[PDB]
């Protein structure tokens, strides 16, 4: 009953009398699927992961220069040299510069030059190795069970949750009072040649060769150190013009640049490990049953809990609560034309019954194109609704 409420949400009716019914699930997309003397089932894939992900490589994608150090030598004195060479957290370059008596050297030539300034990197991006195998999904399968808060209930307690792993495909989930439901599910979108980019509360699946060919500093996954990186000449420039002094430049934010580069690429939402990201399955119903199909039918009066509300698809709904003594019982509908002669329209949550007079029932039903009337219950106390639904 989850789909209630959803826009994006599909109505699957299978071939009455097959063992299976085909779906598709993905994220934001609710699927209600129905058959013959079958229990109509509400579907929503809450959250993809990756269990254990290895990060492949980590980019610097902006830099800061600080502890600019130059270290000069008049000509015919020798190379220069700073402990920075050794120090691996600074990059240096040497160079020549014009001396002579106007800039100390007592001797006019190309006197060397050192510059090593620190490299800090600001802002990075890691890319976590994904293998298909170590894929996990999650969905929830909610009964149409006019469980009186079951209505677009969002934090699932109503709804069997299930882990569909490409290691157990096949899962079988026991739905309490209807039976069993396996699920037989195929991973769609290749994943074994892909890296998951994670930029900041942004992420990305893109290409393994793509990644590992960026212009960029890095360092490789398996180092927590943090502090000296490879290719620092990726975003570091060293400039000697007119040979009168060496000055080292950083090269700017990538940041903007990426999101750029990263259009045409797979966008998902990421938290906390989690890719809120096309996921199609096979139903197995042969093993489900009508709670209620051989329970008999109410013969009480009904009361109207909540208003018909007509959802974004025209079906309607309605909270009704059972004042007679007969539960567990069927609760009797129809939808007819005025002249209350033609049965009309289908019901959604299909076999409406009573389990408890305290607890009122939920059902959805799709209205006729047009006026009908809505009957719930059985004489004297008949509720007799009309509805309209213009084409
Ligand atoms: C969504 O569902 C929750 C809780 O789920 C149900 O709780 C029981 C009442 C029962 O129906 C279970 O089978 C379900 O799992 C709703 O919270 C309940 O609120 C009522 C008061 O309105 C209260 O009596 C219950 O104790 C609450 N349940 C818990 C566990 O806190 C919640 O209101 C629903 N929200 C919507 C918008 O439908
Ligand atoms: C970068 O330069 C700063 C100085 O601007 C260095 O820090 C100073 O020296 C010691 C640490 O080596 C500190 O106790 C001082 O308090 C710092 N002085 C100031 C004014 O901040 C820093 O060490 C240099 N970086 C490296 C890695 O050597």
């Amino acid at each position: 009953m989850r789909c209630i409420g959803i826009s994006n949400r599909d109505f699957v009716e299978g071939v009455s009398g097959g063992s299976w019914v085909d779906i598709v699930l993905e994220h934001g997309s609710c699927v209600t699927t129905m058959a013959k003397n079958k229990p109509t089932l509400d579907f929503e894939l809450i959250k993809t992961e990756a269990k254990q992900p290895a990060t492949l490589r980590k980019y610097c994608i902006e830099a800061k220069l600080t502890n600019t150090t130059t270290e000069s030598r008049c000509p015919t004195q020798g190379e220069p040299s700073l402990n920075e060479e050794q120090d691996k957290r600074f990059i240096c370059k040497h160079s020549m510069v014009d001396r002579g008596w106007g800039n100390g050297c007592g001797l006019f030539g190309k006197g060397g030059i050192v510059t090593c300034a620190k490299f800090t990197c600001k802002k990075n991006m890691e890319g976590k190795i994904v293998q298909p195998e170590n894929l996990e999904y999650t969905i929830v399968i909610t009964p149409h069970s006019g469980e009186e808060h079951a209505v677009g209930n969002d934090t699932g307690k109503h709804g069997k949750e299930i882990k569909i792993t490409p290691q157990s495909s096949t899962t079988e989930a026991e739905l309490t009072g209807y039976g069993t439901v396996t699920m037989e599910c195929s991973p769609r979108t290749d994943f074994n040649e892909m890296v998951l980019l994670q930029m900041e509360d942004k992420a990305w699946l893109v290409h393994r060769q793509w990644f590992l060919d960026l212009p960029l500093p890095w360092l490789p996954g398996a180092d927590t150190q943090g502090s000296n990186w490879i290719q620092k000449e990726t975003l570091v420039t060293f400039k000697n013009p007119h040979a009168k002094k060496q000055d080292v430049v950083v090269l700017g934010s990538q940041e903007g640049a990426m999101h750029t580069a990263l259009t045409g690429a797979t966008e998902i939402q990421m938290s906390s490990g989690n890719l809120l990201f096309h996921l199609k399955c096979r139903l197995r119903m042969d093993k489900l049953q009508l709670k209620g199909m051989s329970y008999s039918m109410c013969t009480g009066k009904f009361k109207i809990v909540k208003e018909i509300a007509e959802t974004q698809h025209g079906t309607i709904v309605i909270r009704v609560q059972y004042e007679g003594d007969g539960s567990p019982c069927k609760i009797p509908f129809e939808i007819t034309d005025l002249e209350k002669r033609h049965v009309l329209g289908r019901l959604i949550t299909v076999n409406p019954i009573v389990t408890e007079k305290d607890s009122p029932v939920n059902i959805e039903a799709e209205p006729p194109f047009g006026d009908s009337y809505i009957i719930v219950g059985v004489e004297p106390g008949q509720l007799k609704l009309n509805w309209l639904r213009p084409l």
